[PDB]
């Protein structure tokens, strides 16, 4: 019986599974955009406007550019950043601590007048800056620790939450157990039903009731107190055993290349046999849970050639959300670590205009 499914027979695809199953419940830091230079730019901001005429300042003390402006598209542009450095100025002592930053306290207005104009090559080198840190900030905003948590919770067991997801068949199934294991034992088929890592454990490691099973296929060391019932009718309890023996823990933070090499771990491990892709031991009829026929999810129809259509299914396609977000993310991440630098850098430049200007 070397052929029919045996203790340890799906332990190997059982250890890429427990990866992944590690992916529920996540708490995991993301790459963080550095969004230190966008105040770097608003103090500048804050400089410029404060060195600026009474006529200019008027603007500010309105929702949209005054009447002649409403229309240019540097003024639309640039509005709501001019009203934030002015309500940033209102504030009690602020417009006083930018000035002494600056080297600009009781500076005489010719001074102030030519530190201005020194800001405008600075100013408009770092507007280039800050709007990519500002893409950059809005392009990430919803790569974050609990929509990662969410997606893989989907993932894993079908729940659409950031924590306290556990097995439920009615979520790690979709639509619930079908009429027979075979049946539920399906991804990818019109009838799709495996669509989760959780089922997909359930329909590798199960031991169903009645005997003539394949407990144990998963490892030896699972305790099987019970069993899945007839057709998964009560897997809960059954997988709750499988899963006890399961310790993986991801790297943290969480990487794409550790999703992308995951998810090609079993893209490897699928076998092709008579028009099906198999995940666990396949020997005939079905992945039924019955030693003698298979202990497998059945990728119905699924060939080399279709193999994108595994990356349709949900919990793949949840994954490979995530790890395509990480991906800009993290590249992201890094490229605004410079961006904020640079920022920083050029609001100690404005600072200085004033020394030299002073020397002559
Ligand atoms: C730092 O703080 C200063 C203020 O201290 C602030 O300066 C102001 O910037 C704006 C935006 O660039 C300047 O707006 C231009 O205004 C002129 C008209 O100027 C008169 O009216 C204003 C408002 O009452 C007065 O402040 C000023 O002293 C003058 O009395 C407009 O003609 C300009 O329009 C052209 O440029 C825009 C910029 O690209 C275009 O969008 C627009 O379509 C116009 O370009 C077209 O027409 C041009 C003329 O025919 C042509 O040459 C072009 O090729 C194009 O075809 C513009 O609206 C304003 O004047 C500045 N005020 C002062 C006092 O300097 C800085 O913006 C601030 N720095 C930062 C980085 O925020
Ligand atoms: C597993 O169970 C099925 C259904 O009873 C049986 O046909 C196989 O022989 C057995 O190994
Ligand atoms: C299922 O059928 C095989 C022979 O094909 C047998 O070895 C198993 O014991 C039986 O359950």
């Amino acid at each position: 019986a070397a052929d029919d499914v045996n203790p340890d027979d799906n332990k190997e695809d059982f250890a890429v599974l427990c990866a992944l199953a590690a992916l529920a419940n996540l708490q995991t830091t993301v790459p963080s955009i550095d969004t230190s230079g966008l105040a770097a730019y608003d103090n500048l901001q804050q400089l410029n406007l404060s060195l600026s005429s009474k006529e200019w300042k008027s603007l500010f003390n309105p929702k949209q550019p005054p009447e002649g402006f409403q229309s240019d598209p540097t003024w639309r542009k640039q509005w709501p950043i001019w009203v934030t450095a002015a309500a940033a100025l209102k504030a009690e002592n602020k417009e006083a601590a930018v000035l002494a930053r600056a080297g600009l306290t009781n500076a005489p207005e010719e001074l102030r007048n030519r530190a201005r104009l020194a800001l405008i090559p600075l100013l408009a080198q770092a507007e280039q800056i800050r709007d990519r840190l500002s893409e950059i900030q809005k392009q990430n905003e919803d790569t974050t620790p609990t929509a990662i948590a969410k997606a893989l919770n989907k993932a894993v067991y079908g729940q659409d939450k950031e924590t306290g997801a556990v097995y439920n068949s009615a979520d790690c199934f979709s639509g619930n157990v079908a009429d027979s294991t075979q049946n539920s034992c399906k991804a990818g088929n019109q009838a799709s039903k495996a669509t989760t890592v959780a089922a997909t454990i359930v329909c590798v490691c199960h031991k169903k009731n009645g005997g003539n099973d394949a407990a144990n296929a998963c490892g030896r060391l699972i305790n099987h107190q019970s069993d899945a019932g007839a057709n998964l009718a009560t897997a809960s309890s059954d997988f709750g055993d499988i899963i006890a023996t399961c310790a993986a823990r991801p790297p943290k933070p969480l990487t794409a290349a550790y999703l992308d090499s995951a998810l090609a771990a079993v893209s490897a491990r699928i076998r092709f046999k008579n028009g099906n892709g198999y995940l666990g031991k396949f020997k005939a009829t079905g992945c039924t849970g019955s030693a003698s026929e298979g202990l497998c999810v059945e990728y119905t129809a699924l060939t080399a050639a279709t193999m994108q259509n595994f990356y349709k299914i949900p919990w793949v396609k949840e994954i490979s959300n995530v790890a395509e977000a990480l991906k800009r993310t993290e590249k992201d991440a890094a490229e605004s670590t410079l961006l904020s630098t640079w920022l920083k850098a050029s609001e100690n430049q404005g600072n200085s205009v004033a020394q030299k200007l002073i020397k002559v």
